[PDB]
DNA sequence: CCGACTCGCATCAGC
DNA sequence: GCTGATGCGA
DNA sequence: GTCGG
């Protein structure tokens, strides 16, 4: 719905959410309060007590009270407490730098280390990730449209074909289903001679290929299957300049790239659905593989599978296409 | 009552 | 030097 | 923090 129905509460939520996981480091709270968030934002009235949301899956006790205390007053005491600690508040900033998480957030801020001012002035105490996390701060919380998302994939499916025209090439993510903007770029390639059984350069040649051109700008993380980094569109010579955005490339044997595809597809809820599904009908579904279960649970040997299709028909589904994988 | 809620890569800690 | 743990991001 | 075995 619009945020016009419960937007105070689920932003107190999402809120408390980042400080649990940027501050008290409890990875398991961030994510109960992301829960509370979802089920709440997907609901259809504008909630009136927290009584009524504690009927929601994922909103307990302690959450009611909260909805209760900001229906009331408008606001919640310890969120409006937290906010106006320098301390608190400072880490939390800090963690939107890619690349300074929970724990490095913590200790800048325990050397006096508070803003990106302090970070720019530090840069000899800031890792390779956390240096291209600071150059691209703004860039990096910027959405990119879909306009983009199809450019920066004309250049990427071309220059992979380009290298090795027996590449595949999918790009992944909310995009391949379809949405109207992306948070970042994610690539999913493998080639024929890669299988489980099995090059430790087919995804060097990748990257260096988009290197060579200009697209590739910065490189987070690179192994021999994933390469986390950076990218930017060519601009018009004259236009301004497009954002720098965070691309990914993983390279995964062919033999479980449907598999992978499917995965990285999403959504997140569908990918437990249909993970729930699987189930039921005797297979286990991962990121990887699809196998069977025997009627004592055992795991069967991973199933052939050729395309996103396979593994619906595996599991008696209708095929749907990405633009209905909502859930 | 009390435990649950994945992995590649970069880098650190320990040997 | 090498091995394993940790931090990080997704 | 919430759920549930």
């Amino acid at each position: 719905p619009q945020e016009t129905l419960n937007g105070g509460i689920t932003d107190m939520l999402t809120e408390l959410a980042n400080f649990e996981k940027n501050v008290s480091q409890a990875i398991h709270k961030y994510n109960a309060y992301r829960k509370a968030a979802s089920v709440i934002a997907k609901y259809p009235h504008k909630i009136k007590s927290g009584a009524e949301a504690k009927k929601l899956p994922g909103v307990g006790t302690k959450i009611a009270e909260k909805i209760d205390e900001f229906l009331a007053t408008g606001k919640l005491r310890k969120l409006e407490k937290i906010r106006q600690d320098d301390t608190s508040s400072s880490i939390n900033f800090l963690t939107r730098v890619s690349g300074i998480g929970p724990s490095a957030a913590r200790k800048f801020v325990d050397e006096g280390i508070k803003t990106l001012e302090d970070l720019r002035k530090n840069e000899d105490k800031l890792n390779h990730h956390q240096r291209i996390g600071l150059k691209y701060f703004g860039d990096f919380e910027k959405r990119i449209p879909r306009e983009e998302m199809l450019q920066m994939q004309d250049i990427v499916l071309n220059e992979v074909k380009k290298v090795d025209s027996e590449y595949i090439a999918t790009v992944c993510g909310s995009f391949r289903r379809g949405a109207e903007s992306s948070g970042d770029m994610d690539v999913l390639l493998t080639h024929p001679s890669f299988t489980s059984e099995s090059q430790p350069k087919l995804l060097h040649q990748v990257v260096e290929q988009l290197q060579k051109v200009h697209f590739i700008t910065d490189t987070l993380s690179k192994g021999e299957t994933k390469f986390m980094g950076v990218c930017q569109l060519p601009s018009k010579n004259d236009e301004k300049e497009y954002p720098h955005r965070r691309i990914d490339i993983r390279l995964i044997p062919k033999d479980q790239y449907y598999c992978g595809v499917l995965y990285f597809t999403g959504s997140d809820i569908f990918n437990k659905n249909m993970r729930a599904h699987a189930l039921e009908k005797g297979f286990t579904i991962n990121e990887y593989t699809i196998r069977p279960l025997g009627v004592t649970g055992v795991a069967g040997e991973p199933l052939p599978v050729d395309s996103e299709k396979d593994i619906f028909d595996y599991i008696q589904w209708k095929y749907r296409e990405p633009k209905d994988r909502s859930e």
